[PDB]
Protein backbone atom coordinates (compact mmCIF):
# COMPACT_ATOMS: atom_id res chain seq x y z
CA UNK A 1 0.00 0.00 0.00
CA UNK A 2 1.53 3.56 -1.18
CA UNK A 3 -0.91 6.18 -0.40
CA UNK A 4 -0.17 10.01 -1.18
CA UNK A 5 -0.98 12.57 1.58
CA UNK A 6 -0.73 16.29 0.71
CA UNK A 7 -2.38 19.84 1.34
CA UNK A 8 -3.57 21.81 -1.63
CA UNK A 9 -5.06 25.39 -2.44
CA UNK A 10 -8.03 24.82 -4.67
CA UNK A 11 -5.92 25.79 -7.08
CA UNK A 12 -3.65 22.95 -6.77
CA UNK A 13 -1.16 24.89 -5.93
CA UNK A 14 1.19 23.08 -3.01
CA UNK A 15 4.49 25.19 -2.50
CA UNK A 16 6.08 28.52 -4.10
CA UNK A 17 9.33 29.50 -2.97
CA UNK A 18 10.30 26.15 -1.30
CA UNK A 19 7.75 26.74 1.19
CA UNK A 20 4.00 26.23 1.75
CA UNK A 21 2.16 29.37 0.29
CA UNK A 22 -0.40 29.39 3.67
CA UNK A 23 -0.94 28.82 7.53
CA UNK A 24 -3.31 25.88 8.57
CA UNK A 25 -1.32 24.73 12.10
CA UNK A 26 -4.80 21.76 11.85
CA UNK A 27 -2.94 20.01 9.33
CA UNK A 28 -0.05 18.90 11.58
CA UNK A 29 -1.73 17.16 13.75
CA UNK A 30 -4.12 15.53 10.63
CA UNK A 31 -0.86 14.71 8.97
CA UNK A 32 0.57 13.44 12.28
CA UNK A 33 -2.64 10.98 12.48
CA UNK A 34 -2.02 9.65 8.92
CA UNK A 35 1.35 9.25 8.96
CA UNK A 36 2.71 8.05 12.55
CA UNK A 37 4.50 5.06 12.60
CA UNK A 38 4.95 4.17 8.86
CA UNK A 39 7.83 4.69 6.56
CA UNK A 40 7.87 8.75 5.11
CA UNK A 41 8.71 8.94 1.32
CA UNK A 42 9.90 12.52 0.23
CA UNK A 43 11.98 13.94 -2.33
CA UNK A 44 15.46 16.17 -1.25
CA UNK A 45 14.05 19.36 -1.51
CA UNK A 46 11.01 18.91 0.85
CA UNK A 47 13.45 17.26 2.94
CA UNK A 48 15.50 20.65 2.80
CA UNK A 49 11.90 22.05 2.99
CA UNK A 50 12.00 20.76 6.57
CA UNK A 51 12.65 22.91 9.82
CA UNK A 52 15.87 21.42 11.15
CA UNK A 53 14.33 20.93 14.40
CA UNK A 54 11.94 18.63 13.29
CA UNK A 55 13.88 16.60 10.75
CA UNK A 56 13.21 13.41 10.88
CA UNK A 57 9.96 13.17 11.62
CA UNK A 58 9.73 12.04 14.61
CA UNK A 59 7.96 8.18 14.94
CA UNK A 60 8.11 7.64 11.36
CA UNK A 61 10.83 5.69 9.25
CA UNK A 62 12.60 8.78 7.11
CA UNK A 63 12.86 8.01 3.62
CA UNK A 64 14.51 10.60 0.70
CA UNK A 65 14.67 10.67 -2.59
CA UNK A 66 17.72 11.88 -4.07
CA UNK A 67 19.99 11.29 -7.48
CA UNK A 68 23.31 12.06 -5.79
CA UNK A 69 24.53 9.14 -4.47
CA UNK A 70 26.54 11.52 -1.78
CA UNK A 71 23.73 13.20 -0.37
CA UNK A 72 23.68 13.85 3.67
CA UNK A 73 20.13 13.73 5.53
CA UNK A 74 20.99 13.11 9.15
CA UNK A 75 18.32 10.19 10.32
CA UNK A 76 16.93 9.68 7.10
CA UNK A 77 17.36 7.05 4.76
CA UNK A 78 19.00 8.42 0.92
CA UNK A 79 17.97 6.67 -1.63
CA UNK A 80 18.13 7.08 -5.21
CA UNK A 81 15.21 5.57 -7.20
CA UNK A 82 11.67 4.76 -6.15
CA UNK A 83 11.86 1.34 -6.03
CA UNK A 84 14.11 1.23 -3.12
CA UNK A 85 11.87 3.95 -1.27
CA UNK A 86 8.99 1.98 -1.79
CA UNK A 87 10.06 -1.23 0.10
CA UNK A 88 7.32 -1.16 3.35
CA UNK A 89 3.97 -2.29 3.29
CA UNK A 90 2.33 1.02 4.18
CA UNK A 91 3.90 4.08 2.85
CA UNK A 92 2.96 7.29 2.55
CA UNK A 93 4.82 9.86 0.15
CA UNK A 94 4.69 13.20 1.84
CA UNK A 95 6.20 15.25 -0.56
CA UNK A 96 7.74 16.99 -3.57
CA UNK A 97 5.16 18.13 -6.25
CA UNK A 98 7.38 16.00 -8.75
CA UNK A 99 7.57 12.85 -5.83
CA UNK A 100 4.18 12.77 -5.85
CA UNK A 101 4.00 12.64 -9.98
CA UNK A 102 6.60 10.09 -9.80
CA UNK A 103 4.71 7.96 -6.75
CA UNK A 104 0.76 8.29 -8.42
CA UNK A 105 0.99 5.29 -10.51
CA UNK A 106 2.29 3.12 -7.40
CA UNK A 107 -0.52 4.57 -4.94
CA UNK A 108 -3.85 3.06 -4.16
CA UNK A 109 -4.70 6.12 -1.41
CA UNK A 110 -4.53 9.72 -1.55
CA UNK A 111 -5.42 11.96 1.81
CA UNK A 112 -5.64 15.27 0.32
CA UNK A 113 -6.48 18.91 2.45
CA UNK A 114 -8.28 21.17 0.27
CA UNK A 115 -7.31 25.07 1.99
CA UNK A 116 -10.35 27.21 0.34
CA UNK A 117 -7.46 30.44 -0.80
CA UNK A 118 -7.28 32.11 -3.80
CA UNK A 119 -3.56 31.32 -4.60
CA UNK A 120 -3.56 31.05 -8.57
CA UNK A 121 -1.09 28.90 -10.05
CA UNK A 122 2.34 31.05 -10.84
CA UNK A 123 4.99 29.36 -13.42
CA UNK A 124 7.50 27.38 -11.07
CA UNK A 125 4.92 26.25 -8.03
CA UNK A 126 4.89 23.04 -6.73
CA UNK A 127 1.51 21.57 -8.03
CA UNK A 128 -0.55 18.54 -6.55
CA UNK A 129 -1.41 15.36 -9.16
CA UNK A 130 -4.59 15.50 -10.61
CA UNK A 131 -6.96 12.52 -9.77
CA UNK A 132 -8.31 10.87 -12.94
CA UNK A 133 -11.67 9.00 -12.83
CA UNK A 134 -9.66 5.42 -11.00
CA UNK A 135 -9.94 7.31 -7.75
CA UNK A 136 -13.09 7.29 -5.77
CA UNK A 137 -13.56 9.84 -2.72
CA UNK A 138 -15.46 10.75 0.19
CA UNK A 139 -15.24 14.59 0.58
CA UNK A 140 -15.18 15.53 4.28
CA UNK A 141 -16.94 19.12 5.97
CA UNK A 142 -15.60 22.18 5.33
CA UNK A 143 -14.26 23.58 8.41
CA UNK A 144 -12.12 27.06 9.62
CA UNK A 145 -9.06 26.74 10.60
CA UNK A 146 -7.71 29.29 13.68
CA UNK A 147 -6.23 31.43 10.72
CA UNK A 148 -9.41 32.12 9.26
CA UNK A 149 -8.70 29.75 6.12
CA UNK A 150 -11.74 27.07 5.44
CA UNK A 151 -10.49 23.76 4.73
CA UNK A 152 -11.60 20.32 4.13
CA UNK A 153 -9.93 16.23 3.86
CA UNK A 154 -10.93 14.45 0.88
CA UNK A 155 -10.09 10.57 1.13
CA UNK A 156 -9.59 8.77 -2.36
CA UNK A 157 -8.78 5.27 -2.87
CA UNK A 158 -8.65 2.92 -5.32
CA UNK A 159 -7.37 -0.84 -6.27
N1 LIG B 1 1.43 21.44 0.60
C1 LIG B 1 1.92 20.22 0.94
O1 LIG B 1 1.27 19.31 1.40
C2 LIG B 1 3.45 19.97 0.70
C3 LIG B 1 4.13 20.94 -0.04
N2 LIG B 1 5.51 20.72 -0.27
C4 LIG B 1 6.22 21.78 -1.08
O2 LIG B 1 6.70 21.20 -2.31
C5 LIG B 1 7.87 21.94 -2.77
C6 LIG B 1 8.99 20.94 -3.14
O3 LIG B 1 8.48 20.16 -4.26
P1 LIG B 1 9.52 19.87 -5.50
O4 LIG B 1 10.25 21.08 -5.89
O5 LIG B 1 8.72 19.31 -6.60
O6 LIG B 1 10.49 18.79 -4.92
P2 LIG B 1 10.55 17.37 -4.33
O7 LIG B 1 10.28 17.41 -2.88
O8 LIG B 1 9.65 16.45 -5.03
O9 LIG B 1 12.08 16.95 -4.54
C7 LIG B 1 12.58 16.89 -5.91
C8 LIG B 1 13.95 16.22 -5.73
O10 LIG B 1 13.72 14.81 -5.54
C9 LIG B 1 14.78 14.09 -6.18
N3 LIG B 1 14.23 13.33 -7.26
C10 LIG B 1 13.17 13.64 -8.06
N4 LIG B 1 12.90 12.68 -8.93
C11 LIG B 1 13.83 11.71 -8.67
C12 LIG B 1 14.06 10.45 -9.27
N5 LIG B 1 13.28 10.04 -10.29
N6 LIG B 1 15.09 9.71 -8.79
C13 LIG B 1 15.83 10.22 -7.75
N7 LIG B 1 15.70 11.36 -7.14
C14 LIG B 1 14.66 12.07 -7.65
C15 LIG B 1 15.80 15.09 -6.61
O11 LIG B 1 16.74 15.32 -5.61
P3 LIG B 1 18.28 15.82 -6.09
O12 LIG B 1 18.07 17.05 -6.82
O13 LIG B 1 18.86 15.91 -4.71
O14 LIG B 1 18.71 14.67 -6.91
C16 LIG B 1 14.87 16.29 -6.96
O15 LIG B 1 15.46 17.58 -7.00
C17 LIG B 1 8.26 22.88 -1.61
O16 LIG B 1 7.84 24.20 -1.95
C18 LIG B 1 7.51 22.24 -0.43
O17 LIG B 1 7.31 23.20 0.60
C19 LIG B 1 6.18 19.60 0.23
C20 LIG B 1 5.44 18.70 0.94
C21 LIG B 1 4.04 18.78 1.25
C1 LIG C 1 4.89 18.53 9.51
O1 LIG C 1 5.84 19.41 8.91
C2 LIG C 1 5.74 19.39 7.52
C3 LIG C 1 5.07 18.38 6.79
C4 LIG C 1 5.05 18.50 5.37
C5 LIG C 1 4.34 17.51 4.49
C6 LIG C 1 2.82 17.57 4.56
C7 LIG C 1 2.17 18.46 5.38
N1 LIG C 1 0.82 18.48 5.42
C8 LIG C 1 0.16 17.63 4.65
N2 LIG C 1 -1.21 17.63 4.70
N3 LIG C 1 0.64 16.69 3.79
C9 LIG C 1 1.97 16.64 3.71
N4 LIG C 1 2.56 15.76 2.89
C10 LIG C 1 5.67 19.56 4.71
C11 LIG C 1 6.34 20.56 5.44
O2 LIG C 1 6.96 21.62 4.84
C12 LIG C 1 7.01 21.64 3.43
C13 LIG C 1 6.36 20.46 6.85
O3 LIG C 1 7.00 21.44 7.61
C14 LIG C 1 6.05 22.44 7.85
Amino acid sequence: MVGLIWAQATSGVIGRGGDIPWRLPEDQAHFREITMGHTIVMGRRTWDSLPAKVRPLPGRRNVVLSRQADFMASGAEVVGSLEEALTSPETWVIGGGQVYALALPYATRCEVTEVDIGLPREAGDALAPVLDETWRGETGEWRFSRSGLRYRLYSYHRS
